[PDB]
RNA sequence: UUUAAAAAUUUUAAAAUAAUU
RNA sequence: AUAUAUAUAUAUUAAUAUAUAUAUAU
RNA sequence: AUAUAUAUAUAUAAAAUUAUUUUAAUAUAUAUAUAU
């Protein structure tokens, strides 16, 4: 038998993740006959392949493989080499050759100049000895069948999929397994009558973007002739832990309106992507729900649950839902009801963007729930680690609230301008009339005055702002708009973000805003008119980045020793200098072996200017704020590798345990370094 | 009966000088 | 005695900054 | 923890349009002619 899973399958190490409980299989016993296959260097060959070739050809001709049959290329120098390999070491050739070119082979000539040994080889084609030649331009489909059939392929090029490519000759003449029942592994087929692919994974989904369009280019053309089984029906035929790999499904749920016992089914949705782990630790299972518990406010784990996934769609209509965050009608969801889990899969949490250590911008709009968020994240800390401290993020109004006349101050007397308002009211009221969506044209002759504030007074104070605050530490900062980030120059991740609500709502929830509800909304929309159009991407992809990986890792440290599982880098200053105190920087959480092995690495190439002052901070352990700019190169993640949980945020600052005083402050040229006990 | 029209192609890849965006 | 071209032969392949180790002194 | 001398290695400076000038021995030896 053969199963195609949705997964770069490989002998090695899918067995020890599995894959199989991965995709939600009940295989987990003495089974041991469900054999995985090497399609590593297949997608990779896929990939080389599709540089020469075109798509359609080679998936149309990779289709129709019998994995279930060994078989390997061997490619063969070009003639001349070949030749040359012929002569030297002359015992290995093959009676097909001509009996006149072996009888001048066999020579110990110099054979610098031959006048017939020329036209012999000039009239020798390497086609006509070695009978299943592949070609410089097989236009491949009589590669996949002529290693259907047969044990050995010849081929003169490189360019070949399906088998692994093994040397004919030594390298000097050239440039630079058994079955088990239950075969598995990627690249579907309809070699036999047993291949099978498991369905239960939507298209749009697979990560692999090869795979992917493997899939969707085979199940467009072959979508009647192939054998689905799902997930169960698989469990029924068969009966260095990696972080930031989680298993994630999505939540079929309805609103229900059960008013004095009377059940009413109202509307269906798919929540698109929630993490199993959280899912497992909120104990979420089929029963129903409320989601506001008291005074019309979301029940917050169902806020945390929203916050973690991308969005829910109605599935009677196949688009975007935005559920209601108000408590008034057409629409309130007060009562849900959770009925089942489709698809699951593992995705890679850390973003492609993320590769250097660097703080964070994330934008969002207006009304979003960022103060409820905030109040939401900061509490959790799982190993001690406190993973998103209130005073390592930057609010979204701190850099207009710093200035004498405030920004939104300076934008309210914005109606002296208008050809005639005398007033806020009257400007509330002659922008949007009655009901939001403001006339255009006026909330356009409204942006073209609030544009010069905009960009004369707040881009160069958060030119400063944003320097000020990367000076002392790495802090995750928000937004309204990414013009603001990106007209002042801001440095760092820039990840904008969305919430699955209507974020125009909250603007009239919320009372004591300055100015009233109408002038917050108008500034919201002028902040959405000052955008410059980009996907803003799901809010909860950093969520599920900052909270996942804790998670998983609190299952693998839950009981070790703290100071063998631990660790801390920061910037190092002699004992001199006082006229040794190191700034953390980073706090590693790790199991042992692999403290072990970060012990080791270089950790000291890193520099930066640390500026230690003497100002005292209110909070318990003694200690003394400090600064630090970076010089050359920022750390890579590489180095703190997958394994190991680091935190994203930190703040600047020295301890003084010794001798308590105070001395002047200075700058001392750190360098990095690692900073472990015995362990 | 002897003479003659002859091809005006490119975008010419790099290295130096000068002018510009 | 010098050089140029003619035929052949032969060999032949073409500023600043930083890091590391040695040594001497503190 | 540092200073000086030494040795080694590394990083940094672009694209386009226009016009002009230069890019088939590397060397020697024998036989031929010529010039100084
Ligand atoms: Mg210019």
């Amino acid at each position: 038998a053969y199963i195609a899973v949705p997964a770069v399958v490989d002998s090695r190490s899918s067995e020890a993740i599995g894959l199989l409980e991965s995709f939600g299989v009940d295989a987990g016993s003495d089974a041991n006959d469900v054999s995985y296959q090497d399609h590593d260097y297949v997608v990779d060959q896929l990939q080389y392949m599709l540089d020469g070739y075109e798509a359609g050809d080679v998936i149309d001709a990779l289709v129709y493989r019998n994995w279930l049959h060994h078989s390997v290329y061997c490619l063969l120098p070009p003639k001349s080499q070949l030749l040359e390999y012929w002569k030297s070491n002359p015992s290995v050739i093959p009676d097909n050759v001509d009996r006149r070119l072996r009888k001048r082979l066999m020579l110990k000539k110099d054979l610098r100049k031959d006048d017939e040994y020329n036209q012999l080889a000039r009239a020798f084609k390497i086609s006509d000895v070695y009978a299943p030649l592949i070609s410089s331009t097989t236009s491949p489909m009589t590669m996949i069948q002529n290693l259907n059939q047969g044990e050995i392929v010849y081929t003169t090029t490189d360019r070949v999929i399906g088998a692994r490519v093994l040397l004919y000759a030594p390298r000097k003449y050239y440039a630079s397994v058994p079955h088990s029942r239950f075969n598995v592994g990627t690249f579907p087929s309809i070699a036999t009558p047993k291949c099978s692919v498991m369905s239960g994974v939507d298209i749009e989904s697979i990560p692999n973007e090869f795979i992917k369009l493997f899939y969707q280019r085979v199940k467009s053309i072959h979508a009647n002739i192939l054998n689905d089984i799902s997930p169960q029906i698989v469990s029924d035929m068969i009966n260095h832990v990696d972080v930031y790999r989680v298993d994630v499904v999505n939540v079929l749920f309805e609103v229900v309106d059960v008013a004095d016992g009377l059940r009413s089914v109202s509307r269906k949705l798919i929540m698109h992507t929630v993490p199993v782990c959280i899912l497992e630790l909120l104990g979420i299972e089929i029963a129903d729900y409320c989601i506001r518990q008291e005074d019309g406010m979301f029940t917050d784990w169902f806020l945390l649950l929203t916050m973690l996934s991308d969005g829910l769609t109605d599935r009677r209509t196949h688009c975007q839902y935005l559920i209601n965050p108000s408590s008034m009608p057409p629409d309130v969801i007060l009562n849900i009801s959770i009925t089942g889990f489709i698809n699951r899969h593992t995705i890679d949490v850390m973003p492609d963007v993320y590769d250097f250590i660097k703080p964070i911008g994330a934008v969002l709009p207006k009304g979003s729930f960022k103060s409820t968020i905030m109040r939401v994240l900061d509490s959790i800390s799982v190993l001690g680690v406190k993973i998103m401290p209130r005073a390592h993020v930057v609010d979204s109004d701190e850099v207009g609230e710093q200035m004498e006349p405030t920004f939104e101050h300076a934008v309210m007397e914005i109606y002296k301008g208008i050809a005639g308002v005398d007033s806020l009211d009257d400007l509330t009221k002659w922008v949007l009339n009655s009901d939001l969506v403001p006339h255009d044209d006026r909330l356009g002759q409204l942006f073209q005055a609030f544009l010069p504030l905009a960009k004369d007074l707040l881009a160069p104070m958060a030119r400063q702002f944003y320097d000020n605050s990367m000076s002392e530490g790495r802090l995750l900062t928000f937004a309204h708009a990414d013009s603001e980030l990106l007209n002042a120059n801001y440095f760092g991740h820039l990840l904008r973000l969305k919430i699955p609500y209507i974020t125009e709502v909250n603007l009239m929830i919320r009372k004591n805003r300055e100015g009233g509800e109408l002038f917050q909304l108008v500034l919201s929309y002028l902040y959405k008119m000052y955008a410059t159009s980009a996907q803003p991407k799901w809010f909860g992809s950093l969520l599920r980045l900052l909270i996942c990986p804790w998670l998983h890792m609190e299952k693998l440290i839950g009981e070790a020793d703290p100071a063998s599982t631990s660790a801390e880098i920061g910037w190092h200053v002699p004992r001199e200098q006082l006229m040794d105190g190191f700034i953390p920087y980073v706090s590693i959480r790790a199991p042992r072996l692999v403290i072990e092995e970060l012990m080791e690495k270089n950790w000291g190439q890193y520099h930066a200017q640390v500026i230690v002052t003497d100002q005292l901070v209110v909070g318990e352990p003694r200690r003394v704020s400090a600064k630090a700019v970076i010089k050359g190169n920022h750390l890579p993640v590489k180095l703190i590798s997958r394994f190991a949980c680091f935190t994203l945020t930190s703040k600047y600052e020295m301890r003084l345990p010794c001798g308590h005083s105070t001395g002047r402050g200075a700058a001392y040229n750190a360098r990095l370094a690692f900073r472990s006990d015995l362990a």
